[PDB]
DNA sequence: CGGGTTTTTGTCTGGCTTCACACTTGATTTGCATCACTGTGTAAGACAGGCCAGATCCAG
C-alpha cells in the first residue's frame, strides 16, 4: 500500500509519473515543479471538501507566527469565565 | 516439500545544499514549588418518662 512505505521505493514506483510532471513542468513554466505541484495538491484537496487542510497549508506555506498577544488571551480568559489553574491547564 | 515473478531497499559513487555545530552572560521568559482554606456530606423516627382520665376496686 502506497503512502506507507518509506522512500528509495514509491520513488521507485511513481519515476514514470515524476518525469511527465517534469517534461510538463519544462513545457510550461520551464521547470516550476514545486509551484505547480502545490497547487495540484491544494485543488485535489478542494475537490475533496478539504477547506481546512487546503487552508492550514497555503498558511504554512508562508510560515508564519500564529500566536496570540496577551490582550487577545487575557479576554478570552476573561470574558469567557475561566478560572487561572484551568486556563493553565489548557494552556499546557 | 522448493523453481520463477513481482515488490522493497541499502548500496555503490564523489560533487552540491541547507542544515548542523563550539564559548559568552545578562537579561528575559517559562516552569515549577509553596501556602491558607474549600465543598459536597443538611428531616424524621424510636423511646422513656410524666401525667391526668376515666375506669377499678372498697367501704357502711
Amino acid at each position: 500500500h502506497l503512502l506507507s512505505l518509506t522512500r528509495r521505493a514509491q520513488k521507485h514506483r511513481l519515476r514514470e509519473l515524476k518525469i511527465q510532471v517534469k517534461e510538463f513542468a519544462d513545457k510550461e513554466e520551464g521547470g516550476d515543479v514545486k509551484a505547480v505541484c502545490l497547487t495540484l495538491f491544494l485543488l485535489a484537496l478542494r475537490a475533496r471538501n478539504e477547506h481546512r487542510q487546503a487552508d492550514e497549508l497555503e498558511a504554512i506555506m508562508q510560515g508564519r507566527g500564529s500566536g496570540l498577544q496577551p490582550a487577545v488571551c487575557l479576554a478570552i480568559r476573561v470574558n469567557t469565565f475561566l478560572s487561572c489553574s484551568q486556563y493553565h491547564k489548557m494552556y499546557r
